[PDB]
């Protein structure tokens, strides 16, 4: 199954960290003091549709 690229960073099925998708019971985060896009556990959302 496949997701999307994020819209909003706590995200964690998105391809948040690179091309390839985080992962659902953690937490992405886009921009982060610089890091665009981070793959950091924790309770984020299952990015909707």
């Amino acid at each position: 199954v496949v997701y999307t690229d994020c819209t909003e960073s706590g995200q964690n099925l998105c391809l948040c960290e690179g091309s390839n998708v985080c992962g659902q019971g953690n937490k992405c985060i886009l921009g982060s003091d610089g890091e665009k896009n981070q793959c950091v556990t924790g309770e984020g959302t299952p990015k909707p549709q």
